[PDB]
Formats: structure tokens, C-alpha cells, sequence
């Protein structure tokens, strides 16, 4: 049942052109990964004004979805021995001096469980200083690993603190150690003037728009990348068994490993999990603001369970202009990427996606 370039194109076609249209979105441009390789699809325009058209090579905002690569760099942190998710919070970061501080551990932090973090770094944090003085003045509604509450603010400073042993800034500690392994060479925490040329515009309410500069930025929202090196990014994650960087190797495995369930799903480091065979509104459901953005309840995992072959993994991510999504099996070895230039609602992207891989998996031979 191998599913020809062409099929698969009209598949994606039949999906993505409705949804463009439906969604008011501009430009879009989609991997399919299918038997050991990527698949591009492209559609309309990274810059309506100028009238430039998405390309393989055009920079889309991944806005939440650079939380995969902040639980996996702080994954390859802990495979080399620099830290441990067991350890307090206050072990990097002395200065959280703070009693409310006191049990919260850098599992915690990665994993939205420190009891109330909220879900953006506040707009006034310009610096170090006030950035100390807003996680020392907040005051947790829940006690740590007892409620999950999704939050850049958590796991940005986890990022942040992750990388305090290497002795290097986030960002060259994010190219040397993750990107440029993995050969990721046009994925950027800081877009180079050079590379302009390439970068999508977003669009919100009819308005050109780029995510701004923030505290945190880089660990919670800041990455940039093309279709091609997301999708190679997915791929490293599907099939780490091709990743030859053997501490980086071990990083993926412990991003996937489970370490909460809550209701359908388990929290991995960045990466989120349901298990395999699931139900397409199972998966939509769960990315309804109103699940995904809920305080609740978590299960531990004791100890964590290492990564299963069977598992929808994915992850949703958006800024004001853009709208994405990745979802990987690693069992099936297919996966998707969708990057567009609006942010439209997330049960859109996951039901298109999902609609895609299913698609791949239920393809028909009669003609």
C-alpha cells in the first residue's frame, strides 16, 4: 500500500486549500514525512505586500513549538551530568530566596507543575533583575507536582537555568549542543540580517506582524526555522536511533520519556504525548484552549517511563502572526509539519493534521 508523491500531494491539497480559505491564512508550507523521508507542500504568500510566495526555505515563528527544542537541549544537559530534574530550583538559581521557593524542583519547572506559573513572563520584565523580583514575588496557588498549568514562564526559566553549568548564553549553548548536530543551519533563535529576505511576515486582523523581542524569549517562543529543517528536527525526535550526537541522542529520549498523565495525556520535556491508537477528537479536544490552557490535576510517573514507539507526539505553537503544528508516530515513522503565517485556532491545525497522517494510514488502491 505505498502511497505515490501524487496521492500525497492530493491529499494535502484537499486539506490544506479549504483550510487556508476557511482560516484566512496567507501562506502555509507542510512536511509530510513518510518512509524515511520529507515531503514539501507550499501555499500562497509570506508577504502579501510584496508578493512573495512560501517556499521550502521561507522562515515561519514557531512561537510555543521552540519548547520542544528548550526540553531537549535541558534533556542534553542531563545526559552530560550538568543537572538533574531532581535537583531545587534554587541549586542555579541561589538568588530564589524566596520560601515559596522551598520543594520546587527543576522537574517542576519543565513540566508547568511548580504550582501556578504563569503562562507568559509579564511584559514589564525587561532585565535580570526584575526578572528575579517577578518570580520572587509570585505566590503559587498549589503546592509543586500536584497541578499542571501550562506556562513559558515555567519552563522559559528552566531553559534558562538548564544551561547556567555549560557557561554559555541559551542561545550558542542551543546551536552548538542541539542545531548544528542536527544540522539545523537555518533555524534561529535571532533571524541574521542576511537571512531576512526569507522571513515570512505574520498577519493578525489584516495587520504585518513579527513576534517581539522578550524576557525568556529564546527559552519559551523564540525560535525561527523553514519546513525543511522542522522537518528534520521532527525527524531527529521519530527516529533518534539516526541521531549519531549520543548525549543529544539520550536528550530526545528523556524529552519523550512520561513523567505526568493527565487525563489523555502525558507530559514529556517540551514535547506533549497521547498513546496510539487515538481518536482524532480526543486529540482535538485536548488542544481546546479551554483543556489546554486549564490548571490540572497530575498524575506522577514513578519513575518515568522511557519513550513508547506507540504515541502521538506533538506540540501546538503560535505568536500573534503565526500559527503552527507538528505531530510525529514514532511506531509508524510518519509525521507532519504545518507551519502557517496566521494564528488560527488550534483544534483547526490538530483536526488537518491528524485528517493528513490518517489519510497516509487508510490510503485506498482502487482508483
Amino acid at each position: 500500500t505505498p502511497v505515490s508523491e501524487k496521492q500525497l500531494a492530493e491529499v494535502v491539497a484537499n486539506t490544506v486549500t479549504p483550510l487556508m480559505k476557511a482560516q484566512s491564512v496567507p501562506g502555509m508550507a507542510v512536511a509530510v514525512i513518510y518512509q524515511g523521508k520529507p515531503h514539501y507542500y507550499t501555499f500562497g504568500k509570506a508577504d502579501i505586500a510584496a508578493n512573495k510566495p512560501v517556499t521550502p526555505q521561507t522562515l515561519f515563528e514557531l512561537g510555543s513549538i521552540s519548547k520542544t527544542f528548550t526540553g531537549v537541549l535541558g534533556g542534553d544537559a542531563i545526559a552530560r551530568g550538568e543537572i538533574s530534574l531532581d535537583d531545587p530550583v534554587t541549586r542555579y538559581w541561589p538568588q530564589l530566596t524566596g520560601k515559596q521557593w522551598q520543594g520546587i524542583r527543576m522537574l517542576d519547572l519543565a513540566t508547568y507543575t511548580a504550582g501556578g506559573l504563569p503562562l507568559q513572563v509579564p511584559d514589564e520584565v525587561t532585565d535580570n533583575a526584575s526578572l528575579l523580583r517577578f518570580y520572587q514575588n509570585w505566590q503559587p496557588q498549589w503546592k509543586p507536582g500536584t497541578t499542571r498549568l501550562y506556562a513559558g514562564a515555567s519552563i522559559g526559566l528552566f531553559g534558562a537555568l538548564a544551561v547556567k553549568p555549560s557557561g554559555m548564553p541559551y542561545e550558542q549553548a542551543m546551536t552548538t549542543r542541539v542545531l548544528k548536530p542536527l544540522k539545523l543551519d537555518h533555524t534561529w533563535i535571532n533571524v541574521p540580517k542576511a537571512e531576512e529576505a526569507h522571513y515570512a511576515w505574520g498577519y493578525r486582523d489584516g495587520k504585518a506582524v513579527r513576534v517581539s523581542p522578550g524576557m525568556l524569549d529564546a527559552q519559551a517562543y523564540g525560535v525561527k526555522t523553514n519546513v525543511q529543517d522542522m522537518a528534520n528536527w521532527v525527524m531527529a525526535n521519530m527516529a533518534p536511533e539516526n541521531v549519531a550526537d549520543a548525549s543529544l541522542k539520550q536528550g530526545i529520549a528523556l524529552a519523550q520519556s512520561r513523567y505526568w498523565r493527565i487525563g489523555s495525556m502525558y507530559q514529556g520535556l517540551g514535547w506533549e504525548m497521547l498513546n496510539w491508537p487515538v481518536e482524532a477528537n480526543t486529540v482535538v479536544e485536548g488542544s481546546d484552549s479551554k483543556v489546554a490552557l486549564a490548571p490540572l490535576p497530575v498524575v506522577e510517573v514513578n519513575p518515568p517511563a522511557p519513550p513508547v514507539k506507540a504515541s502521538w507526539v506533538h506540540k501546538t505553537g503560535s505568536t500573534g502572526g503565526f500559527g503552527s503544528y507538528v505531530a510525529f508516530i514514532p511506531e509508524k515513522q510518519i509525521g507532519i509539519v504545518m507551519l502557517a503565517n496566521t494564528s488560527y485556532p488550534n483544534p483547526a491545525r490538530v483536526e488537518a493534521a491528524y485528517h493528513i497522517l490518517e489519510a497516509l494510514q487508510h490510503h485506498h488502491h482502487h482508483h
